[PDB]
């Protein structure tokens, strides 16, 4: 249906959603605000990034092939959101004093995703099952912003590296990620990354 | 053995709602006590985190709306329940004595959106979303029950929420579970505060 995304003028908790829409060849309108995002799909109004991701998962079939996979998609997404919460708290609340210890902790925070990949067709497909889910887009965005926070952080992790390279190369997603609409938006809204 | 196992602390906490849901749906499960959680097993599937569990049971027991639109509305209601639950948890463990007066004065404004939801859905006479029970109902019921303990009479400002609690609490299987030692003899939280 007709989509509208309302958010602050940053990537933030909106980036994964946008990546998903772009890659899935959906059209949407952006409305700027100077819990979000607010999302409109016909007469339906949604708030909160994870609730929006799940909705798009159901409607566009990005939620696993069955009930069991759906639950696994949720658990992976929970793990993405736990790290993202720690990121947001670092960025907006303790960047200076906190960063050194955050980056120290970071390889331990990434390993579980590497292991998860290692248990799903040799890490050659997606984070859950044989087809992309909303968890993949969210995990990709998380990995990308961590590479800015800590360049080289995926170097020790070959499945996660190939995974980012592979998903980033899907042609609609690639075009989106190279575009100014993505590249020229700040990651967060306080100058920090 | 039961196909379900719940693994948690000896508290109600984040497990209360799913236990109520399982009891109300006439399901059998095993409790394992531990001195990420709760952990939930359903056959060889292992889940963590109360909301992911609730959603799993919503999908399998048909408690996730009648269609995709309702499913998303269930999720939003659930988000609301979890936001207030997160503030409650903050109060309980972090600032109970100095914070309680403030939290209770703010409580009306936190509760009002749920009352409004009910008033927009068949005059508050069925469930929080649609005409069938969902996992958000169980989660909201628990949040309301524990706020009645924190702030007795807090629902006197909310006629629809009051009747809703009375109505859901009277569902036979759930009623028996809520009166049972299994529920009554666990404390609401882990730090003695409520
Ligand atoms: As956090
Ligand atoms: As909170």
């Amino acid at each position: 249906p007709p989509y509208t995304v309302v958010y602050f003028p940053v990537r933030g908790r909106c980036a994964a959603l946008r990546m998903l829409l772009a890659d899935q060849g959906q059209s949407w309108k952006e409305e700027v605000v100077t819990q979000l995002p607010k999302f409109q799909d016909g007469d339906l109004t949604l708030y909160q990034s994870n609730t929006i991701l799940r909705h798009l998962g159901r409607t566009l079939g990005l939620y696993g092939k069955d009930q069991q996979e759906a639950a696994l998609v949720d658990m992976v997404n929970d793990g993405v959101e736990d790290l993202r919460c720690k990121y947001i708290s670092l960025i907006y609340t303790n960047y200076e004093a906190g960063k050194d210890d955050y980056v120290k902790a970071l390889p331990g925070q990434l390993k579980p995703f590497e292991t998860l990949l290692s248990q799903n067709q040799g890490g050659k497909t997606f984070i859950v099952g044989d087809q992309i889910s909303f968890a993949d887009y969210n995990l990709l965005d998380l990995l990308l912003i961590h590479e800015v926070l800590a360049p080289g952080c995926l170097d020790a992790f070959p499945l996660l590296s190939a995974y980012v390279g592979r998903l980033s190369a899907r042609p609609k997603l690639k075009a989106f990620l190279a575009s100014p609409e993505y590249v020229n938006l700040p990651i967060n809204g306080n100058g920090k990354q």
